């Protein structure tokens, strides 16, 4: 009956780990298991992230007509950004709306790390517009393009411990367009890329999903709001 | 990744036990903990019971103007029954709509058993009308009044054994208006009253919340649908 | 402090009268005022009628291709009946689904009574199919067609007293296809057509909206469920 | 301007065909296109079927521990049937709840017909319990088991004519556990198995999605409500 | 295989198709109008940035004056209260408004004039504007934003739809009732070019999508609504 | 018929007073009455406040692990702030999210004023972080903390006049950490603390709930958006 902040943060994490564990052992069909697992991560972000952020599955498109791969957990703006197309509950968002790109799967291994790196690169390669921003105090120059964070969300790992030499090799194989900035292995720990030191930081236990959530919120704060989209750049495709 | 019926039933139970456990250790304020605990039990019944059943907190009233105590988990009909009054999300249902009456609290002990028995009695004492029932085949005579099931829902038990002779004593103290027909102690097992043998049956472990849910569904099937309410009996209070 | 069934019934009515009063004096556009008033009546029925009944605005169609007028408050089945067409939140239901037809307007007068009678007649003139009914015991012979109840719902009356000779004259002008069986003038009383005596019964005050609701439920009970629709009769209109 | 029953039925169909056509030409990822297409069919059935039917994706389980394949469009009862397990929006239903099983894909061809027949057979092979049914008039004998309807939903056909001899040969390859009783090829027509004649009936054009919907409703009516489930048979799996 | 051009074409085709079904299927005029408005509101609710709300409403100002009924208004709720909402009908303050549209099935001279009067009925309202507290301190009160006016239809009575007859109708009001943007879903879109002082017309080219993109681009210049002085409304609290 | 701004404001208030009056006389059980009364006030704020404000029941926690009392109506940010924990519909928010704190009860008296003062103090004692704010134009200095508004919401008063010497005495007993800045006695008037004069301002009648709402919105505007939370201060509790 004593309130405890540590207990709140532990329970947030325990809920995520428990739900992912139930999904893993109970749903026999791999597609069903994957859909339910993604549902957990999207629910966590929808529940806890500031409401300036949306979290969903989508494809990303740019004004040059290029498309990302399917992103199973994308974090994006809707306060200042349209969808490009949404129909029958499937969605394509403009590249200018994107804050972060994650690949979610039940188990981390070398193939999944490389797959996530490529998913992230498929978004970062897209072209983003940026217009001068009218506001209450006048007009800002166009905002410089924000970083798009990349990451991986799993329950388990092929490696034990999950965050060891094999994971470190896999992550360090792509520190450029496919760089993963943050990730969570819910049964084991979380990681983030420290730009000041140029290396990954790993934490085992210590409430992994909550640690991931808090690091993501803090990292996202540096991005501010997405730059202002030039929708008329997309409008060039109305005639061709 | 193989499908297992036993795993489905185990996961249903484990989810309930886990949510109640998180509520108990995380919410320091008693009212908050109680409200969250009741939310779990109501969510379980709303999710799994056949849709002919509603589950909610309510008071019960009869056409004699008498009221039950507050029932924190009542199972009732809405397909054939009106509310008597619902306002600002608080609700009063007619006695004729009731299928089952539960008291949900943290731990089973002598005082809670007696309190739950009195809650159930406060509903069974109410008067229920019953009219001949028009249907596709003609008209049935008024349905004989259905039993109202009584029950208790807890996480823990103060007794040792949890479902042992001390519990059996408290339950056998009221086999009439306050009789409890079914109950769940989520950390320990479930019980039910066997009318054929005139005694209680106890089962330890065996996925307690799922075992409770399945027994409740089976017991409810015997009640069929509620008898047909005479709403004009309540209308006698329009001139009073 | 003390529970009172009479108070529950009074408050139910007072809520409806107050909401209609606020709509009447506050919305200065006639269409807005009408829409808001209809919303009150539909909310009352949706909240309190047994869930076997739907309440909404709709047109009604039959398998002979005939359409009713627009019905602003129709009570109908959806448990056993399809929509014929629903699109952009506007709806057409089959005649076999209908239990009751109401016209809602702010004030009762000679023109409104005649208008409501014509609305009801426009539904009663429609053809209703009825098929033998498969059920748990086998197949019942086709259910004989149920009466469709007709009515009016207003707040005020041009006549003072509201339910006097002028109302009785208007109501008795149509006792066949346009007969109104039940009605509520929320600020004054309710009426119903007594088939045994062949005359209207009027009740002033006595919590009019609650009195109306209880009479409507009691009258509807005699209809049971709608007869079983022959959807293939509508399917005759699939040819080019 | 003028109401037309033929137009209502034509617009219902045209809406389905247009939505499926947009999905087909607009979503460039196969999983996304498939999900959106299934969404259209499920939306159609959820919107228009009587509310006694649920329509969703699910797996089916029986009281012998056997599971079906993943069913992308299942029509089932929830008024009288629990879920066996639902978690993170993915669901397993008992075999006793099932009315109809469909496979939904883009184009009809020999492989898809055989795949759909096997999907249906994977449900029909499951064991279904049936108990005596308590009701207002006493207790019915256990209801004899109802057929489960099987079907196929597509947009196009690889064959010319679409519903021609090649389709007929594929359908006639399984008239037992995998028999398809009804199907829709949205751009071309619909089919149904005529038990009296022992052969398939094909209808080209005539508003295919509406014709399919009406035939499905008429077929389903013969099934009445699902027999009463013996949940205690599932409870045998509660033991360690 | 994906195509951005196809996305934009399908967005428009969906709107045109839904409006076409409504027009031919709902025999009752009120039902047809309600369903058509539902399409336009759904399009804007789905695609506009979430800083914009789209609904039917009346507009009121702190001087007690009311607009006509606006069947499609685009307005702020992030920084603005409702003045009154009850039984799902709503009155918004003038300070919340970004854009005012009249939606009907067919464009003709009477509809253009009616839409211009609807827009004027909102622009005549008084809007307050207070200094704005924010993360950096307090901005001076924001100068009042233009309220955009427009029309949304499916068809046109004229040949061509956006031809000389439409141009005459629009040019009859370039002041308080000026329409800045509009869509004739079966034919094209128009906008008022302030630099040249004339209307620009675009035929085909996915009309509803072209309209949506131009609307978003025009709205961006308005930023957020100025900060309402709700206590100006409070003068009507006395007996 | 004629629109009237005066009437809009009168109806807004009259709706609140009517709903609170119905709750007071209709719900016999004190807990039910209190929940329904809180529901009215939360609905009013959720309906009318700008969407940058959330209104709900919650506990508040800070990065030092300290907790407030239970707050039945808190007004807070979610656009830029996470929840710390939300589970089974019960919620804990960070102190940095808070704009205003209210205690809502049916009747004002000396005990309640002191209780509301203690509730507010329990939130104001909490520590609030504030980081430099990234935005479109660069980075702002950390926003200075702004004081949290405190308040009381009731229907009636033990005193007549309600806003008389006894109320003034109770309010002036705490002008520091427990100071109430604004309040409404719905049947009588509203009050606010005038910082310029150092005294309370009382307004009788003048549509109290509307007058309260407008003063609240005006006071809140001065607070702008909450300062930017340092979630890593909370993350210190991940490892302890």
């Amino acid at each position: 009956s004593q309130w405890s902040l540590s207990q709140l943060l532990s329970s947030l994490h325990e809920d995520i780990q428990q739900r992912l564990s139930v999904v893993r052992k109970t749903f026999g069909h791999p597609g069903t298991k994957g859909d339910a697992s993604e549902n957990v991560w999207i629910d966590m972000l929808d529940t806890y992230l500031p409401k300036r952020y949306q979290a969903a599955k989508a494809h990303v498109v740019d004004s040059l007509g290029n498309f990302s791969q399917q992103i199973n957990v994308v974090v994006f703006d809707r306060q200042y950004s349209p969808f490009i197309f949404t129909y029958e509950n499937e969605t394509i968002i403009p590249a200018e709306s994107v804050y972060a790109v994650f690949e979610a799967k039940q188990t981390a291994d070398a193939g999944l790390v490389a797959y996530a790196q490529e998913k992230v690169a498929s978004v970062r390669r897209l072209h983003r517009t940026s217009l001068p921003i009218p506001h209450a105090g006048g007009t800002y120059p166009a905002k410089p393009l924000i970083p798009i964070l990349g990451g991986l969300l799993t329950f388990e790992s092929e490696w034990s411990p999950a965050l060891g030499p094999s994971m470190d090799k896999a992550l360090n194989a792509n520190l450029t367009e496919g760089r993963l900035d943050i990730g969570c292995v819910a049964a084991h720990g979380h990681f983030f890329y420290d730009q000041a030191s140029g290396a990954y930081s790993y934490t085992n236990e210590n409430k992994p999903a909550t640690a991931f959530l808090f690091k993501l919120i803090a990292q996202l704060q540096f991005s501010g709001t997405v730059p202002m989209i030039d929708v008329e750049a997309y409008g060039q495709w109305l005639t061709k």
